[PDB]
């Protein structure tokens, strides 16, 4: 570690603490700076050379890390925690989790090493027949082709080449990652991300919202699946059993809003597929970006500085290098450099996505001026939850009319039922996925579920919260859940879950505060300065205060909580039990070993 980056001696008390941390904050940036840059280098232009580059940049970090946090433990382990100043019990307790620098030399190359080739792995696997990429060729497939033959091609492909590569791999870092952190007195890697909710009920907290929200996502599933019983019939659709996990429009299932035409009721209601419009007008990423951006500012939050447009890559290279297409976005921690990354498509869900990352940018933007170690969501899941709020204004018809892309708006029941029906797919339809990812990871992390049984316990979850089944037979030689990105990226995934209830407690909250006075799901914060404030306060205070705090000054509860969701979709909850009853379906899949037969002539 550079001279001028290691740390000097402080007296041991909360004065001498303050300059600590300081000092702590310049090398810091530093250091984060020159490991973000080098993980950019690689991740819009995969090489070799780029890798070894982010390799030792991450090995920089982790002396950094073990320097600052040794000797944060030698000068205050006595006393930091009956430290005055909250923010500085915060920065302290951040500082002393060394995590992977509690390896020694040799296994953290090792780890990083692992990190490095698991996302190459998971970013530049191809699916062969002249080789079809994640993103577009195979989202592209998922999304829309209708052939059950062709997308088992691309579901199977696609799980082939990302997970069987992936799982040795996999094995050995979670071995590393156990140790890493259980030198910080945790019992496992799990154990720590958990610990990030700083609740004592987390996981009771967690199941007692999957309860309340499970009977909807079973109504919604009933109803898809007998959508999908009409188009590919009794073979392929077992209407008491598992939907096979090829059909429903995306790769993992887990948001299925593709499939919108095959269920929407009342097709001759304005279309909210805006898609078409959007390629007929000519839309391109830039203006995806611009219409973002432009709503931010319409709340009086901050426009994307020059250096992000300058910076950003949002779009695919046609100049043949590899990228992770996966949509990030970036905080270079000096400050100035803030960038997405994404192989933006024109269509309606990528401009979701787009207002997603744009909501991770506008939080960097807002905590900018917090010490390093507070440059962080109040929890993982408000950091997710900001962007999808936006969204939420932006699908609605009035605001779809206004940016354009829908010629006329109604506001009738039908209308409404299809409004929270597309909704639905993408919302309700995730929120199984969403807890069990990090189910299975905890499950891994504890020792439960070892490398035998990595896809068994995989598919145990995949069957039983999401209600599918793998379209062919899978054993332990497949890796399914490294097929999904998250996975060898290391990225935890409960967040999710968690924002996706956020998201209608923020959504809430900012309507009653812009005045609006009708049903939620027809709310637009678009233009209210009062709205924006209020969300100004929250991603302004980064992760300096308690998250129950943070949100009880904003929706006037200190937790998670179901109401708002399933009170913006009530009128579709009561509509989907209307027509399962009337339809004779049964909720659920008791015909739980069900599994599709293979197509005929198949895999040719
Ligand atoms: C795991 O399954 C693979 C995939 O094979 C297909 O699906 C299997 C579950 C099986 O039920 C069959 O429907 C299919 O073969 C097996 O892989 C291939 O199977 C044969 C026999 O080895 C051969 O054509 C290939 O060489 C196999 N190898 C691969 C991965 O392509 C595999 O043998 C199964 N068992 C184990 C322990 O991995
Ligand atoms: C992608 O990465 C490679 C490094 O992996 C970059 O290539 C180097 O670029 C400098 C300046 O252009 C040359 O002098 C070196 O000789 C190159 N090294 C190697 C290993 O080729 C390359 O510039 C990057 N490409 C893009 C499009 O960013
Ligand atoms: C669609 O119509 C409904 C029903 O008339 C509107 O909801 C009412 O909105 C007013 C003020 O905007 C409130 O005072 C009422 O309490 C609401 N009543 C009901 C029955 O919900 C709604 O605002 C209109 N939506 C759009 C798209 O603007
Ligand atoms: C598109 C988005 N990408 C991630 C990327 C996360 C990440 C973290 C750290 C390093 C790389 C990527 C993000 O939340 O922005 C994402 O994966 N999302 C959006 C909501 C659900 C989830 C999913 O697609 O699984
Ligand atoms: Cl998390
Ligand atoms: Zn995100």
């Amino acid at each position: 570690l550079d001279p001028g980056l290691q740390p000097g001696q402080f007296s041991a008390d909360e004065a001498g603490a303050q300059l600590f941390a300081q000092s702590y904050q310049s090398s810091a940036e530093q250091v984060l700076f020159q490991s973000v840059a080098a993980s950019w280098a690689h991740d819009t232009n995969i090489t070799a050379e780029n890798a070894r580059r982010q390799e030792e940049a991450a090995l920089l970090s982790q002396e950094f890390a073990e320097a600052w946090g040794q000797k944060a433990k030698e000068l205050y382990e006595p006393i930091w925690q009956q430290f005055t100043d909250p923010q500085l019990r915060r920065i302290i307790g951040a500082v002393r989790t060394l995590g992977s620098a509690n390896l020694p030399l040799a296994k953290r190359q090792q780890y990083n090493a692992l990190l490095s080739q698991m996302s190459r792995i998971y970013s530049t696997a191809k699916v062969c027949l002249t080789c079809w990429s994640l993103d577009p060729d195979l989202t592209n497939i998922l999304a829309s082709s209708r052939s059950y033959a062709m997308l088992l091609f691309a579901w199977e492909g696609w799980h082939n080449a990302a997970g069987i590569p992936l799982k040795p791999l996999y094995e050995d870092f979670t071995a590393l990652s156990n140790e890493a952190y259980k030198q910080d007195g945790f019992t496992d890697t799990g154990a720590y991300w958990r610990s990030w909710y700083n609740s004592p009920t987390f996981e009771d907290d967690l199941e007692h919202l999957y309860q309340q929200l499970e009977p909807l996502y079973l109504n919604l599933h009933a109803f898809v699946r007998r959508a999908l019983h009409r188009r590919y019939g009794d073979r392929y659709i077992n209407l008491r059993g598992p939907i096979p996990a090829h059909l429903l429009g995306d790769m993992w299932a887990q948001s299925w809003e593709n499939i919108y035409d095959m269920v929407v009721p009342f097709p001759d209601k304005p279309n909210l597929d805006v898609t078409s419009t959007m390629l007929q007008q000519g839309w391109q990423a830039t203006h995806m970006f611009r219409v973002a951006e432009e709503f931010f500012t319409s709340l009086e939050l901050s426009p994307m500085p020059p250096e992000f447009w300058e910076g950003s890559m949002l779009e695919k290279p046609a100049d043949g290098r590899e990228v992770v297409c996966h949509a990030s976005a970036w905080d270079f921690y000096n400050r100035k450099d803030f960038r997405i990354k994404q192989c933006t498509r024109v269509t309606m869900d990528q401009l979701s996505t787009v207002h997603h990352e744009m909501g991770h940018i506008q939080y960097y933007l807002q905590y900018k001026d917090l010490p390093v170690s507070l440059r962080r969501g109040a929890n993982p899941g408000f950091h997710e939850a900001i962007g999808d709020v936006l969204a939420l204004s932006v699908s609605t018809p009035e605001h779809l009319h206004k940016i354009g892309l829908l010629d006329r708006v109604t506001n009738d029941t039908e209308s409404d039922i299809n409004y929270l029906l597309k909704m639905a797919l993408e919302k309700i339809a995730f929120l199984p996925f969403g807890y069990l990812v990090d189910q299975w990871r905890w499950g891994v992390f504890s020792g439960r579920t070892p490398p035998s049984r990595y896809n068994f316990d995989w598919w145990y979850l995949r069957t039983k919260y999401q209600g599918i089944c793998p379209p062919v037979t899978r054993n332990e030689t497949h890796f399914d859940a490294g097929a999904k990105f998250h996975v060898p990226n290391v990225t935890p995934y409960i967040r999710y879950f968690v924002s996706f209830v956020l998201q209608f407690q923020f959504h809430e909250a900012l309507c009653k505060e812009a005045g609006y006075e009708g049903p939620l799901h027809q709310c637009d914060i678009y233009r209210s300065t009062k709205a924006g404030a209020k969300l100004r306060k929250v991603l302004r205070a980064g992760s300096s205060r308690p998250w129950q705090e943070v949100l009880k000054d904003m929706v006037g509860l200190d937790a998670l909580d179901a109401q708002p969701l399933l009170k913006y979709f009530q009128l579709v909850t009561q509509w989907l039990q209307e027509q399962n009853q009337q339809n004779g379906e049964v909720l659920g899949w008791p015909e739980y070993q069900w599994h599709p037969p293979l197509p005929d002539n198949y895999p040719e």
